């Protein structure tokens, strides 16, 4: 049994993929103690990506899917079924591991009996920032969702204990183009107790290059996961987690400032209708846990009142 | 010889503390024989302590015990009103104190000015202010002398006004019923006096749906609009508008909309507020201070989001 | 056929009317090339105004209406019927012309085949953007801020008015001047701006209104000049901005107006704007986004709030 399976979906990466693969093959961890599983989402780039992957045959595991699934969910699911390792680690095909990543995160996980180990993110190139608050206290052996700001760091680019994923049948959902990764991490968090944060190096380097129907169905599943948590079973604790998530959603959600945007009126109405429908399935008891500057915006969404959202946004 | 003044004092589980309040009444500059203290005990159950105190003034006070606890001052004060045949009554709460000159100074001033109502300045151990800023006022006015801001019943009232108009404390509300008594009295009389030479009444400080509260507020507006004294309809609008301003400034839970109250309770509160103000003619709104323009409209529209916004813009 | 008819409605002006009439009669333009048409709206000032007009017997054309119409519309329509000139110029009876006004505006119009010539306004006592660039031979409604200078105190080519039967509306005591100018603009192509002097000196001492505004949007959307649907959206949206910036009772919502009157006003406003395509909304200045939506939604509270945030 391997200590770690790195699961990397690929799609039309071509020759750029060498760099990412090299970052995985040059780990300080013993080569026999881990594997890289590459799942190619039926690249169509005149054989370029597949030709790159074939240069590592015998050093990696590899499967190609019959048709392109359109995002990381199915390829990542395919990888989970292939791994019988202790931990998995999701790596995107454009990012880079620090050479110490697998060894340090695994060791720290083992030491602290962690279900989830989060390594500090670095960045290559201007663009999207990476989470910062989660890493501001240094290393944390047993982290808290709320105190360590985990709802602001919900990518799957982390080390997850495989047995939690297996026992709880946790899979990536395939019906939405956005927030699926948040849902997977939340489902994991709600079924596990022990989370660790490792900050000694920048272990994972992020490289930078709708009507809301599907999106708000995904958000609905996040709230459902919280309210069914077997770990966080106290009802008031669920309200608190749900309120903290609502705060995160209002702070960083898709099209968060749609109301005063250049979106067509008809599209605003449909967007807000979906948003309102989803939030109205969340108990109002969670609302007292939302940061209070958002009190009006949140009520306006509940009331499905576009004028009131517009006004709330002018006052924020 | 009818008494000049009946002091009406409800009691409930005061204990030894009560001596001080009784003594403040029994030591007056007014001739002892010209006033009486009527004590109505609201079924104390403090191991006989309150009753033992009252028993020490047997023969110096009139006393009635109620056989079940009413739960507030209304039923005891009404009992007191039935018992008094005096020219004026004065409501004293069982934890407060009268200045030794209170009955004589207020009664004499009332007699000199043919006053229906005399208001003595309040002091505090551990109260309204604008009403008392102008010195003594022989013939005061509700709006000009800020009387809507001093509506407690801890005042001297002419008994004939209470009797003729059958004015009683309501017992359907645990809040604002005192304001209603004073409003009903003001709406049925003309001559009000303010006396400030001394802190005549000393307040001792110690360490919901809206259904009843707003039922009481409803009765205040109905008193104004049915006044046999203030009969002119524009004067009614002015008084109602001035009351509305007082309510928005100092009313219960005035900032409910952005508060920590549960949503269902906000909706019930505002439904109550909205339906009550919507019975008040919009002609009164021009008399409300302009800063409240949006908040008052939002309340009339029964629109919680608008009330939230109005409060954020204030 | 005269070059210019100056059309001047009068009503209870009195002795001060002398100063105005002589500003017309002392033009640099050849005396026989222009005419002053005075239309008295049945003055009732004990003959004072009439007595002034009478002194110019033989130097002006004059018609008195049998009854006071209440405003300039009917008298101006009367003036239009009486004039067979190349151009008309509307002059209010309390205002003044610069001696160079008719000559300079006409020559500039003739030079540039203008349908409309706008002279720079001056003031006596206690629109600007249109004049800030100096003379413009062929102006653009949007770029030269014409929607902000919609008075009829300008030189208009008579044939345009005749051929399109353009008349002042009598059923609105407000905004009828705007509608005239807009109907003219939407049925003509060549507009000129002249700025060498302050040519025209202004002296300073909802059912019908929104019916008029409705006609403004209809004039734009049925324009035989501006036939492209997107251009029509652009013009409508720019007009919406002008309406929100300078419209009658623009701040009605937080005003001392009776609630019932606020509701009726907004209801008319809402009804009118909801006949205007939402495609026009993107061309409205972004600060008005909330106010404009509040009006479309017929939501008085939202209009009150919108005003407080402007
Ligand atoms: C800043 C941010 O929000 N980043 C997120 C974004 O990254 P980002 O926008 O960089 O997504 P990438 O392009 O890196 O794609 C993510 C992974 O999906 C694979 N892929 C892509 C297309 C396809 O049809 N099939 C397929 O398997 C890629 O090869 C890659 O391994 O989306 C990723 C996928 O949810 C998340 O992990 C990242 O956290
Ligand atoms: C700052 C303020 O808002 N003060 C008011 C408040 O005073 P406060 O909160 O101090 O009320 P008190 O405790 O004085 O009680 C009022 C009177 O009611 C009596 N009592 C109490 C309980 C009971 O079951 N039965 C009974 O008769 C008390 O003995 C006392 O005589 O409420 C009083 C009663 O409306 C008003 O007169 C005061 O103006
Ligand atoms: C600053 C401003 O917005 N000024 C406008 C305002 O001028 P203002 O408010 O100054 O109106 P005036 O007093 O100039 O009257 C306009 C003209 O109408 C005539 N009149 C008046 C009363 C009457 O019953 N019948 C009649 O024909 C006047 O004599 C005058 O010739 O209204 C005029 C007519 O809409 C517009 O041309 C002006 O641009
Ligand atoms: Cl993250
Ligand atoms: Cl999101
Ligand atoms: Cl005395
Ligand atoms: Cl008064
Ligand atoms: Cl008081
Ligand atoms: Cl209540
Ligand atoms: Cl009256
Ligand atoms: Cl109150
Ligand atoms: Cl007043
Ligand atoms: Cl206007
Ligand atoms: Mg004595
Ligand atoms: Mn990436
Ligand atoms: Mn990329
Ligand atoms: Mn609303
Ligand atoms: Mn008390
Ligand atoms: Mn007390
Ligand atoms: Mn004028
Ligand atoms: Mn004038």
């Amino acid at each position: 049994m391997k200590k770690v399976s790195v699961i990397m979906p690929t799609f039309n990466n071509g020759e750029k993929l060498h760099r990412t693969i090299s970052s995985v093959l040059n780990q300080t961890m013993k080569s026999t103690d881990y594997e890289l599983i590459i799942i190619d989402d039926h690249s169509n780039d005149n054989g370029e990506t597949l030709n790159v992957i074939k240069k590592y045959k015998g050093l990696v595991r590899f499967k190609q899917l019959k048709k392109n699934s359109g995002n990381a969910s199915v390829p990542r699911n395919t990888g989970l079924k292939m791994s019988k390792a202790e931990y998995v680690f999701f790596l995107d095909s454009d990012d880079l591991l620090h050479e110490r990543a697998l060894e340090d995160l695994y060791n720290y996980g083992k030491e602290n009996n962690s279900d989830l180990i989060i390594g500090k993110y670095g960045v290559e190139g201007k663009g999207r920032s990476v989470p910062k608050a989660i890493f501001e206290k240094g290393n944390v052996a047993k982290a808290d969702i709320i105190d360590n700001s985990i709802f602001y760091a919900l990518s799957v680019l982390k080390m997850f204990k495989k047995s939690v994923i297996d026992k709880n049948k946790i899979k990536f959902k395939t019906f939405s183009k956005t927030a699926e990764d948040q849902l997977f991490t939340i489902e994991f968090l709600m079924n596990s107790k022990n989370y660790s944060i490792k900050t000694d190096y920048e272990y994972y380097i992020v490289v930078n290059d709708s009507t809301g129907n599907q999106y708000f169905a995904t958000i609905n599943e996040i709230y459902k996961a919280i309210y069914k948590s077997p770990i966080y079973k106290n009802q008031e604790k669920r309200h608190q987690l749900a309120g903290k998530y609502t705060t995160r959603l209002l702070r960083h959600g898709q099209k968060k400032n749609f109301a005063n945007s250049k979106m067509k009126y008809e599209d605003k109405i449909e967007w807000l209708n979906n948003f309102s429908k989803t939030i109205n399935k969340v108990p109002r008891d969670s609302d007292k846990y939302v940061t209070q500057i958002f009190n009006l915006k949140l009520e306006a969404i509940r009331q499905n009142d576009l004028l009131a959202v517009m006004i709330a946004d002018k006052l924020l």
